[PDB]
């Protein structure tokens, strides 16, 4: 079973949609180790994230989890289930289509050169920031909150930005070398601890991703030195150009002690107040 919001629900609650009805029509992408791609059903655009038939018993129960997590998520900043092809193998998890692709990608694909603005990194700052309010106010932690596991709507004026990706909650619901400890506060890769201010200290990383462009954090140094630089205190610059009330905020999301670091509707305030700052939003970006 899984239970999100009061409630609990197993597998027969998802829509099974027949495999007969389910075209790919392109690979889009890979993952840990799954493929997604483009699909139809009829005729509705979806994703197609499927599960290797060259696979474990544990593989199994994660991927169903997956879809579960998903399907009970009601909000427009992730990603919608749309249903599942698990009685037919290889099996599928049907998902809302994101043309913009994942944000890390966006992001250096659009890296202005000889297009952005400053409002725009603001939006996407502002999405993921609601979806994340969203899931602390249901008390779900995501625990892998990053550019990567983020998508675009479209890559044109309009985008929503949405989270688009659940394997680390659901793992927890495979290594030292494989966490994400640029992303994770002290308390977490220390004592192994998670709250909802954990995903406060992640997001903060993300919207270091975001005004950096792509950038990866800490950029020179490697996991054990993020490891050791922070414990100690230690905290990452602005990025180029990046305006000070903006980087007021990542460095509110990094405080030392997760009780002084905001919530996220904290967090969306003082976003908003970032769009409503001329000196802010006139920021020009750097080529
Ligand atoms: C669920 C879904 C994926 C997509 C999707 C669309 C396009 C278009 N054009 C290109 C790539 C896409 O995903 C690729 C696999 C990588 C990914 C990144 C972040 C994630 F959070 C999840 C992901 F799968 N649309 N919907």
């Amino acid at each position: 079973n899984y239970c999100f919001a009061g409630k609990t629900s197993s597998i027969s609650d998802l829509k099974e949609v027949p495999r007969k009805n389910i075209t790919l029509i392109r690979g889009l992408g890979h993952g840990a180790f799954g493929e997604v791609y483009e699909g139809q059903v009829s005729p509705l655009q979806v994703a197609v994230k499927t599960l290797p038939e060259v696979c474990s018993e544990q593989d199994e129960l994660d991927f169903l989890m997956e879809a579960l997590i998903i399907s009970k998520f009601n909000h427009q900043n992730i990603v919608r289930c749309i249903g599942v092809s698990l009685q037919s193998l290889p099996r599928f998890i049907l998902l809302e289509l994101m043309a913009g692709g994942d944000l890390k990608s966006f992001l250096r694909e659009t890296r202005p050169r000889p297009s952005l603005a400053m409002l725009d990194l603001l939006h996407v700052a502002r999405d993921i920031a609601c979806g994340c309010q969203y899931l602390e106010e249901n008390h779900f932690i995501h625990r892998d909150i990053a550019a990567r596991n983020c998508l675009l709507t479209c890559p044109g004026p309009g985008r929503v930005a949405k989270i688009g990706d659940f394997g680390m909650a659901r793992d927890i619901y495979g290594g030292c070398a494989m966490l994400p400890v640029k992303w994770m506060p002290p308390e977490a890769f220390m004592e192994g601890i998670f709250t909802s201010k954990t995903d406060t200290w992640s997001f903060g990383v993300l919207l270091w991703e975001i005004f950096s462009l792509g950038y990866m954090p800490y950029p020179s140094k490697s996991n054990q030195e993020v490891l050791e630089f922070v414990t100690s205190g230690g905290r990452m610059d602005p990025p180029k150009n990046c305006p000070g009330p903006v980087y007021r905020i990542m460095t509110q999301c990094w405080q030392h002690q997760p009780e002084d670091r905001p919530n996220f509707a904290i967090i969306l305030e003082r976003i908003e107040y970032c769009t409503q700052d001329p000196d802010v939003i006139n920021t020009a970006l750097p080529i």
